[PDB]
């Protein structure tokens, strides 16, 4: 059937590409040049936002729930009953539930579907998806997830965003702690390369030490794939998840504050892994 | 040639078993019944501590450098020139360098060779070894490491212990943060099983979420393989490493304090993963 | 002119008494018994909630903004233009700003006016008031604050609540840090009494070391004046203040988590200063 | 006749030795000797080469760290006479100071750690608080010579004074920084820092930091230089050593050392300790005033 994608960003562009190669796909983006470019590259069709309502399934991958609200309100007058809204934005659980209630007024079923895998996973089409919403709706949308591999239904609306936020909080902690430790080792003469060869074959290994630090930090490449400002935004959502019960969570709480320092020192558009540059700055040595 | 192993503990017993099946091996343990048991099971030879001096390579896997010192002093009169001392204890860099100096007076070459892989890695014989010491000595001992797989030379004496401490600090942080995050998700109705299925296929994954939490926490098994007290001891050594330059290290500094709380609440002989029981206690819910 | 006071708790009862001495005063309490008692003691007049709208100045001293909202909704149909609402509740800045906007629709000017000084200060009529609101409105209500001594205009609506929350957050940090410090000194043999004599005459002094620890901890008296659960609640409001700009605030964020630990270990009913009992438990020694 | 001597005429030492100079015949020495000469002209002390310091019955030192105390002790070692007292006002290390005490004992010299609190203003007023560590007999003998102090407390054996000083400064650090985080948040939402402090200083959250440092140095934008940020970090380092004794859970104090290290790395060790708040203003994009 016909699907539509809104938000052709670092993640949305490649994600919509997989959709375009499997289904008749309509695409829209605020900066429309991206939509025209996408049409030429993948066979999708660039359309005015209003036409997105023609789709059986509408996909969004925007910065925050705030922007998803914006596009939903713009489409509200045209939305048709029986339509599904798959939101791949790393959004806010509560605001998303309110959005789902609003969409139901038009017979549109909303599901939070944030993802993990980065731009490389998006390009490969192997993104892990954490779905939140009705089981019946989940079954209906699974076949349309052409850009994913592992798809997990984690609960009702909002549960997906909650799991994504916590996942990113763990990534943040793992990455920053590794930075602190490696900086200390490098300063006393240990090869960062050697330290990681050991760590990645030991109990302290994480996706951060295995697939981010060696490739982006040791190489000094620091490619831009996920804005530091967006990671801080996710950490903020994670704090919201922690506020539910407010059980003692000193480590994750501190994580939000340290990444905020990095954001203030390096800027929101720096890559998230560049947060380690702050440690290098204070340390007076590069993790190299 | 002859090798000898001192300290048949959770790690030492299986480690010495690999040596016993490759080389003529002598074994000794403070609680001697363990040595007699080892001899019966692996074909090693239980001997008085003094006879360990007959070995070309002496291995130790004790609690701390303090105990390595105790054993070394007891052996001083018997140590023979040309002997190698491979210390698999998760020891202190500085104290080990001092010990290496005094052993060098007897013609004994000390190498810090701490390991990672846990009791399961020790049983399989796939331990990762991080060696600190002279290049020539490293090449001489490699063939005797029958309980290892990945063996990395990370620097001079003490460097091995330094890397191990940092590796364990990363494990500690990764593990606790995961606990804080999963606790929050569980309290709002999300299955830890589901959350981990997502996380272990996402960017927040780590050895802690992949191989410790599902196996020990979700199952409620909490097997005893690595004492919480020893992990706190390792964290203490890591803080010594951070003290070298004293670059801002908020996350790792906090990690030592939270695990200390767990130790004081649960006892030093609880398994290190049981630290998460403190979070379950505060949260009033089990991580499942 | 006529005034009305809502909420005759440990703070409100004496506060309304000071008002009764100067102006015709109407009083209301969730439970009538207290209002009748007040009338019989001060000459105020106990009335049904509806009559409170007859006053020129309405005062509220309730548990939280939630209750202030409840009373506001009940009085809304009766509120008259040109009326002032002075809220002495330790409320939430944001929710209170929304309330002020709602009340403005009725020509009612809301001013947040939390107090410090406790029951002793309320009884003596020497409370310190931190006012948030328009300059002209502040000048208008100053002469009505019969229960106060120091009255300070700290900013726009919400600023009073914000200062109250931050103040208690600082009290929390100062008290806990002092505990960690004193615990270490006591463990190594230093007299808690002598340590405090020095500190209280030195740069590290605070109201906590000066008027709380020596009188309540060293003596083991631990009198109940401000519940630990209430301090945690105020710390929560403080985190909300922090959330406005989200500038790096590691110390204050950590403070909320450590007091939450105390609350979960000792219970909400324990006095706030008893939080140090948790440190005593871990340290294995009393701060005395 | 009996004389006293002071080594290290710094921010603290200069005025401290001034109080001694107007009270007893005092010999003074400073690495940068021009400082010693100026002191003689200003207080009536006698600037002399380091060797003459051993002529004193009581020798005072107020140097950066125990390290400098050590090298000055070695230089004087061959001249030290039995029966002399060494009053060390340096904010030093407990353990290193104990070894120094043993070493000095070889010459019949009695060491006492006597770190102080009160800042340069307290030093000038002669109202410093002193925390003594050492033998009761020695303490009683030195009390009458502490002309720059008001409150004097014997807290224990050698090293105990330095320990209490380190913890005191750790508390100051936490109090000052937390107030900064809180004030930064308040100013950002339209709250008057001046008025907020008036309330806080009349409430439970008050501390010496909010009462006598922030209003006078930050709100005014004056940021006078009286106590180097680098030295405060050094003190926090010593405080961490005190926490290492038992290693009971101490999250707040541990974190305090890390945040001030950040400030030191960003602003430099020679900035004033209170300038650490400039880092918060930097991140906040607003000044606390
Ligand atoms: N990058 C990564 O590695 C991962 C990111 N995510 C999450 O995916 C989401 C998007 O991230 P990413 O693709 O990197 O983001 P980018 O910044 O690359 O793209 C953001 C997209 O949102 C659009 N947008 C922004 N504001 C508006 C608006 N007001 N109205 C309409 N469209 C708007 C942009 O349009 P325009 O082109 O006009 O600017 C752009 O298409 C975020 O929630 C992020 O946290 C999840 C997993 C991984
Ligand atoms: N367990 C794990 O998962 C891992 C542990 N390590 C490190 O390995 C080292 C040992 O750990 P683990 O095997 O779990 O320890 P255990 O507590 O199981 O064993 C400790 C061993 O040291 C011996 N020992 C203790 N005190 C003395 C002494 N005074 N003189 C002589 N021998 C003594 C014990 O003898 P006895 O039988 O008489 O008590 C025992 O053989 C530690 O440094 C630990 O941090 C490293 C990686 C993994
Ligand atoms: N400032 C304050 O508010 C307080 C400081 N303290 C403690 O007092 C001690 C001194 O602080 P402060 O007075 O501010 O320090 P300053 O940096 O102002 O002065 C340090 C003094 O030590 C001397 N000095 C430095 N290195 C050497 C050396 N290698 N050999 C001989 N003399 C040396 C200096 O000599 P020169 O003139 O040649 O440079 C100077 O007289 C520190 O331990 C500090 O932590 C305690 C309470 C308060």
């Amino acid at each position: 059937e016909k699907v539509a994608f809104i938000g052709l960003g670092a993640m949305g562009y490649p994600m919509a590409g997989h959709l375009a190669r499997r289904f008749p796909t309509l695409v829209w983006n605020r900066t429309f040049e991206k939509a025209l470019r996408h049409q030429e590259e993948f066979g999708s069709e660039a359309v005015p936002l209003e036409r997105v309502a023609e789709a059986r399934v509408i996909f969004t991958c925007l910065p925050t729930t705030r922007e998803v609200y914006e596009v939903a309100e713009a489409l509200y007058p045209y939305l048709r009953e029986g339509t599904y809204w798959v939101d791949a934005t790393s959004g806010e659980p509560e605001a998303s539930r309110r959005l789902a209630e609003r969409l139901r007024e038009k017979g549109v079923t909303y599901l939070d579907a944030p993802v993990s895998g980065g731009t490389s996973g998006a390009e490969a089409g192997t993104l892990t998806v954490m779905l939140g919403g009705p089981e019946e709706a989940v079954e209906r949308v699974r076949p349309f997830l052409a850009y994913a591999k592992k798809v997990v239904h984690v609960g009702p609306v909002g549960a997906g965003h909650a799991v994504k936020a916590i996942n990113n909080a763990l990534l943040a902690v793992n990455l920053w702690a590794a930075g602190e430790g490696l900086l200390a080792l490098v300063k006393q003469g240990v090869s960062a390369e050697k330290a990681l060869e050991v760590i990645n074959a030991s109990s302290g290994r994480s996706n951060a030490t295995e697939n981010l630090i060696p490739q982006r930090v040791l190489t000094r490449a620091f490619p831009k794939t996920f804005a530091l400002g967006l990671l801080v935004k996710d950490l903020g959502i994670a704090m919201g998840v922690l506020d539910g019960e407010k059980a003692p969570s000193p480590l994750l709480r501190l994580a939000r504050e340290v990444y905020e320092m990095a954001k203030r020192e390096l800027g929101p558009d720096a890559d998230h892994v560049e947060a380690l540059r702050l440690l290098e700055r204070w340390g007076g040595v590069e993790i190299r």
